[PDB]
């Protein structure tokens, strides 16, 4: 019980380490055949893929009537993209942001800007719809703006790249339900405490994808990772929660989340997303789970 956790968390370290690469690997791939920046196959494929997690969660929590996990799980990983997982790999690979992909940052704010104010009340299901359908057009946009028989260069790379994704996201389950059967064998389980890290354990695909893509140098890649994961989340995760029940405002988090958004678009359009960028999210991100009520939700 102890020993199945533990091999279960340690296999499931193993393939979120050696399946986020082939992702990251089968992506840029993928992006260089259809003739897209890695920012665009980051934003699309990539940030989908990943939040899968978050927006099955986020969905069943809300079908099972915890909407405060629901909404706690889709912003809390908003957070953790950008405090940690995009504080981390700017330190690794520092990032500036080209002037197409700064206007894919600003409405990127736009749309989390609408969220907090339209959430302020709570989400309900037309929020939700509302969302659902501006998440569409930003995908569809995003494609637009960043775009121009059997190969078996693009056959190899698709395989990377969906075997890569099931490596990450069976690598994320094992790793969370060996460390869930772990402190269970050992009698140290805590629902606040396992609620409160719930983000983070969907996040960890995230994670992994976007630290293995920075020490590739692979810059754009880690943000539309981040920013198209972020609003998967929201018109995604978020969204779809709020179809089966009105979601709680969440309007600290909302304001932790805009502030770091706003943060990352200056950074993007006046400097760039490098060392002391990476170290301020880092901080920010220490101080929000320092102070930010427990549980998740
Ligand atoms: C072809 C590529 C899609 C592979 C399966 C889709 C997602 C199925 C697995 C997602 C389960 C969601 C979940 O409960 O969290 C797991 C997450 O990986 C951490 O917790
Ligand atoms: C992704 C492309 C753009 C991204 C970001 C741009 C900002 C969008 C906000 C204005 C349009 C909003 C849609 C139409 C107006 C809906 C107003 C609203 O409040 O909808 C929810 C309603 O409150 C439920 O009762
Ligand atoms: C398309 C690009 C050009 C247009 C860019 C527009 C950007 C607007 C985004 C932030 C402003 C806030 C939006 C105002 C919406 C508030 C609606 C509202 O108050 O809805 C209450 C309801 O109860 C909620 O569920
Ligand atoms: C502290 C070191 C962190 C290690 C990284 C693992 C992150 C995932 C752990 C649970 C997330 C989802 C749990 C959802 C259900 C909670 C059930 C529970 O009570 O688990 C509590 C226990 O303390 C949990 O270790
Ligand atoms: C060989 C394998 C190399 C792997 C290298 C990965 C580097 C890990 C970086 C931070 C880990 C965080 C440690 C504990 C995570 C809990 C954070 C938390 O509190 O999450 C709250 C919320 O759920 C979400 O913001
Ligand atoms: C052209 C690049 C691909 C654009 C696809 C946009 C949506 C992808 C859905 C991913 C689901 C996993
Ligand atoms: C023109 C290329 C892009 C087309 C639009 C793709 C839409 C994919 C939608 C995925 C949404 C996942 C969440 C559903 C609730
Ligand atoms: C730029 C506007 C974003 C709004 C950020 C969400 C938080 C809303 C602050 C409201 C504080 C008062 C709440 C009383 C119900
Ligand atoms: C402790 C963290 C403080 C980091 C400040 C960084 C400034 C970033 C822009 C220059
Ligand atoms: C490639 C060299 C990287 C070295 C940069 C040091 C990383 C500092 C991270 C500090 C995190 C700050 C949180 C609050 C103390
Ligand atoms: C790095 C150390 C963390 C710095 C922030 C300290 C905050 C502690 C007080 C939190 C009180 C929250 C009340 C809701
Ligand atoms: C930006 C860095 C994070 C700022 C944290 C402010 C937290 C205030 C207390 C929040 C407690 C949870 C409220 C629901
Ligand atoms: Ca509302
Ligand atoms: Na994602
Ligand atoms: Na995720
Ligand atoms: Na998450």
């Amino acid at each position: 019980m102890v020993i199945l956790g533990v091999g279960y968390f340690l296999l499931g370290l193993i393939l979120l380490y050696y399946g986020s690469d082939w992702f990251v690997l089968g992506s840029e791939r993928i992006a260089r055949h259809f003739n897209v920046s890695n920012f665009v196959i980051g934003a699309t494929v990539m940030a989908i893929g990943t939040s899968l997690p978050e927006i099955l969660t986020s969905a069943y929590a809300s079908y099972m009537h915890a909407p405060g996990i629901s909404i706690g799980n889709a912003i809390g990983s908003c957070i953790c993209n950008i405090g940690l997982v995009l504080g981390l790999s700017a330190i690794i690979s520092p990032i500036i942001v080209d002037k197409n992909l700064q206007k894919n940052i600003l409405v990127y704010l736009l749309f989390v800007i609408f969220a907090a104010v339209i959430g302020i009340d709570g989400f309900s299901w037309i929020d939700g719809v509302v969302l659902l359908i501006l998440f569409i057009i930003y995908l569809r946009w995003t494609v637009k703006n960043g775009s121009a028989k059997n190969n078996p260069s693009v056959v190899f790379s698709l395989v990377l790249l969906i075997i890569g994704l099931i490596g990450v996201l069976v690598g994320a389950e094992l790793f969370v339900d060996g460390a869930k059967k772990i402190a269970l064998a050992l009698d140290i389980s805590d629902k606040v405490i396992g609620f409160t890290l719930v983000a983070f354990g969907t996040s960890l695909p995230e994670l992994m994808v976007s630290l293995a893509a920075a020490k590739r140098n692979l810059g754009g890649m880690v943000l539309g990772n981040v920013i198209g994961s972020n609003i998967a989340d929201i018109g995604g995760a978020l969204a779809v929660g709020s179809l089966f029940m009105h979601l709680p405002a969440e309007n600290v988090q909302m304001a932790v989340l805009v502030i770091m958004s706003l943060l990352l678009y200056l950074f993007a359009k006046y400097s760039k997303i490098g060392r002391w960028q990476g170290i301020l999210f880092l901080a920010l991100y220490i101080i929000a789970i320092a102070s930010l009520r427990m549980g998740g939700g």
